């Protein structure tokens, strides 16, 4: 019953959504970031100033050492590979033996005060560390249980660091979580959750770009990223258009750079000054697409910060984008569904939307 998975997610604004999990025998309780942007089940397994709890392998009778290290530098974290029994108390009623990367040392990986101690990489083996032979959690879950190869995310944010809530429905779609129709965009390739954006408008105004630019060098849906992140050329075009629309009110550049914050007081925020943003995603039929339309309430995150920023690794549809909608990761049919969320924030003049069809290319993909 999905009803027991409702509101199984919590977090702090800007610091991700986490679900409660247990690992080991007896069960060790840990909060684990839901991350569709990576593919490793990786959990703090040694003391760290930002961790108040951590996985203690020696306390687990069901821990098995894989005798294999793993080192992941970026911008880092290193750990030791093992397997153990994992459950999600407010998830499916099963227990699976899953790969676990036990993080023993890290640098700028954990977040102070996030309240989570590990990461649940929900993307595909191709991008797993150290390599694609380390079966991701969800793969193990499906193989080991009768849980359908699908999960869905309703991220709700805060609404009026702020506390956020949401739901991760594993193995199905909870119709109470959304209104209207679900529209599906193909998963272009099973590594990240890669999709194709075929067009984008700001307040109805088409950015008029070669659609390859929207997916340069790729477009992904990533719960583990807070912001809508856009390729350099698309970002600049987006900000320009947004600056203009909100002209009647000038802000510091630091704000547009996602650095400085902008403040009003108690429901005086002039939301109407900021334009909506429509992302058209490739449909299940070639020259057919649909749009998801987001409000300023989504891309101005709480005083507010500009939750749109520049990317050098392609477009990233992160939390603030997912927060408007109910997002279905239909792995079984290689597609991602979008519908209007039951919990999305909106005012009395505009509302987040998912609408289709809109006729438009397979040539929007950037190899
Ligand atoms: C296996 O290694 C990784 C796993 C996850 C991530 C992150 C990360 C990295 C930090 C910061 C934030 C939250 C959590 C810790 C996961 C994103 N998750 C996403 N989606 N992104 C874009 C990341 O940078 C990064 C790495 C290197």
């Amino acid at each position: 019953s999905f009803v027991e998975m409702v509101d199984n997610l919590r977090g702090k604004s800007g610091q991700g959504y986490y679900v409660e999990m247990t690992v080991g025998s007896p069960p060790q309780t840990l909060n684990i970031l839901v991350d569709t942007g990576s593919s490793n089940f990786a959990v703090g397994a040694a003391p760290h100033p930002f961790l108040h709890r951590y996985y203690q392998r020696q306390l687990s009778s069901t821990y098995r050492d894989l005798r294999k290290g793993v080192y992941v530098p970026y911008t880092k974290w290193e750990g030791e590979l093992g397997t153990d029994l994992v459950s999600i108390p407010h998830g499916p009623n099963v227990t699976v033996r899953a790969n676990i990367a036990a993080i023993t040392e890290s640098d700028k990986f954990f977040i102070n005060g996030s309240n989570w101690e590990g990461i649940l990489g929900l993307a595909y083996a191709e991008i797993a560390r150290p390599d694609d032979s380390l079966e991701p959690f969800f793969d193990s879950l499906v193989k080991q249980t009768h849980v359908p190869n699908l999960f869905s995310l309703q991220l709700c944010g805060a609404g009026f660091l702020a506390s956020v809530g949401g739901s991760m429905i594993i193995g199905g779609i909870d119709h109470s979580l959304y209104t209207g129709s679900l529209w599906y965009t193909p998963i272009r390739r099973e590594w990240y959750y890669e999709v194709i954006i075929v067009r984008v408008e700001i307040n109805g105004q088409d950015l008029k770009m070669d659609c390859k630019e929207y997916n340069y060098d790729k477009s992904i849906v990533d719960s583990g990223t807070t912001n809508l992140r856009l390729p350099k050329k698309v970002f600049e075009a987006a900000v320009k258009s947004i600056k203009a629309a909100s002209s009647t009110e000038k802000f510091p550049d630091g704000f547009w750079l996602g650095e400085q914050l902008v403040c009003w007081q108690a429901g005086t925020t002039p939301w109407n000054i900021f334009p909506v943003i429509s992302l058209y995603l490739m449909g299940e039929v070639t020259n057919q697409s649909f749009r998801i339309t987001i409000l300023p309430q989504q891309y101005l995150r709480p005083c507010y910060k500009f939750a749109i920023s520049q990317s050098s690794t392609g477009t990233v549809m992160g939390a603030v984008i997912m927060e408007g909608f109910y997002v279905v990761f239909d792995r079984a049919r290689k597609r991602i569904g979008f519908a209007v969320s039951a919990c999305h924030v909106h005012d009395e003049f505009r509302t987040a939307a998912v609408e289709g069809p809109f006729v438009t290319m397979e040539d929007c993909g950037y190899n």
